[PDB]
Order: structure tokens, then C-alpha cells, then sequence
């Protein structure tokens, strides 16, 4: 289960965040124990399609090859904090598993500038119990991270040491099709 009530980012500069380009996670700390394996890639494109505010996301297990898509509308808690109802999709958009109740996801953005965020997520899947996700993202799939970011995990009583790196992974991405996803 999740525990943490992530505080979302003073200032949140929500047009910025959600312009519907690409974000890279580039490390990650799972809280409980075992929920994911320490090498998932995983990538997103968040922006606002016909006015509807959109996430598509990319997972990759490059040892399994275990390879999803989804794209959820958001729904809004407060600025910064948002639910969403995914729906598995094709990398074109077509939908393999519908929105269902019990499948969503929320997230707090608890940093963010122009090249660099800090993101909590809950995630509730049917019988899993899940517990809290951190990532640290950046627009350039290689960028080590920052003190801005590095700072605010900081901030938030965490210890960036203990965070999981994707980058000996040598995930690649399709982000033109994270980009598409947002319409569909
Ligand atoms: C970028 C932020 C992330 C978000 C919003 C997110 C969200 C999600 C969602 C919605 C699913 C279920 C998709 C579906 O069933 O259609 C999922 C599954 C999964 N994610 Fe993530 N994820 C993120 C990052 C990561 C990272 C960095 C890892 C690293 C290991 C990871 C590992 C997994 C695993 C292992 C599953 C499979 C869960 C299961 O079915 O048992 N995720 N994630
Ligand atoms: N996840």
C-alpha cells in the first residue's frame, strides 16, 4: 500500500509541465520492497489534447522485453495533484485492457522546472498491493541528475543515494509515439 501524502511543488507552473513533450525517468525509488523489478525503463509525454489534460506512458524491461503503452485522462485533485484512469494501449493507441474500477494512478509533482522533475506516484492495479513510486525525470534521456532536483529529494526527506539509475540500461524510446498517445 502507499503511504505517503506527496506536497506538490510551490508554484507548480502547470502549462510548462504539461506541454505535451516527452519526460525520461532517469532514477527511481520504490518504496516496498518488491512491486517492480531494478530495471524497468520507463518514459511519459504529458500535455493537453482537445482540452483535455492527457499522460501517455512507456515501460520497458530490457531483460524480459516486457514492453506497455497507456494514456489516461487526468483528473484533478489540486495543482499539482492528479488521477488518473489508464488504459493499455497499442504503441498506436488501441486500446488492448479499458479504463476499469481499480486501475488508476495518482501523482504529485513535487519539483519541476523547464529540464528536471521530482514525482511521486500511487499506483492501484487490480489485486497488487503497490506501494509509493519516486522519480526523478528529465527532457534528456542521458542528463545525470542535478542540484535542483537532488535538492528537492532532498527536501521531500528522501536520500537520493538509495535511488535506482536507468541509464546502464541503454533503453531507447519511441517518443513519437509517447507524443500521439496524448490524442487517443
Ligand atoms: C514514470 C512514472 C510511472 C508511472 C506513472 C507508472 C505507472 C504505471 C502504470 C499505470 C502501470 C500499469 C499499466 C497497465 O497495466 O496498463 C504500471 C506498471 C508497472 N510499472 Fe510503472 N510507472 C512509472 C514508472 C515506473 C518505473 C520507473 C518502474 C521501475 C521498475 C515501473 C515499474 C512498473 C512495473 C514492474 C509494472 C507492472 C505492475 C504489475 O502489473 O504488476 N514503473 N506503472
Ligand atoms: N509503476
Amino acid at each position: 500500500a502507499c503511504t505517503k501524502n506527496a506536497i506538490a511543488q510551490t508554484g507548480f507552473n502547470k502549462d510548462k509541465y504539461f506541454n505535451g513533450d516527452v519526460w525520461y525517468v532517469t532514477d527511481y525509488l520504490d518504496l516496498e520492497p518488491d512491486d517492480v523489478p531494478k530495471r524497468y525503463c520507463a518514459a511519459l509525454a504529458a500535455g493537453t489534447a482537445s482540452g483535455k489534460l492527457k499522460e501517455a506512458l512507456y515501460h520497458y524491461d530490457p531483460k524480459t522485453q516486457d514492453t506497455f503503452y497507456d494514456v489516461s485522462e487526468l483528473q484533478v485533485e489540486s495543482l499539482g495533484k492528479y488521477t488518473a484512469n489508464f488504459k493499455k494501449v497499442d504503441k498506436n493507441g488501441n486500446v488492448k485492457v479499458a479504463v476499469t474500477a481499480g486501475n488508476y494512478y495518482t501523482f504529485t509533482v513535487m519539483y519541476a522546472d523547464d529540464s528536471s522533475a521530482l514525482i511521486h506516484v500511487c499506483l492501484h492495479k487490480g489485486n497488487k498491493d503497490l506501494g509509493d513510486l519516486y522519480a526523478v525525470l528529465n527532457r534528456n534521456k542521458d542528463a545525470a541528475a542535478g542540484d535542483k532536483v537532488k535538492s528537492a529529494v532532498s527536501a521531500a526527506t528522501l536520500e537520493f543515494s538509495k535511488f535506482i539509475s536507468t541509464k546502464e540500461n541503454n533503453c531507447a524510446y519511441d517518443n513519437d509515439s509517447l507524443k500521439s498517445l496524448l490524442t487517443k
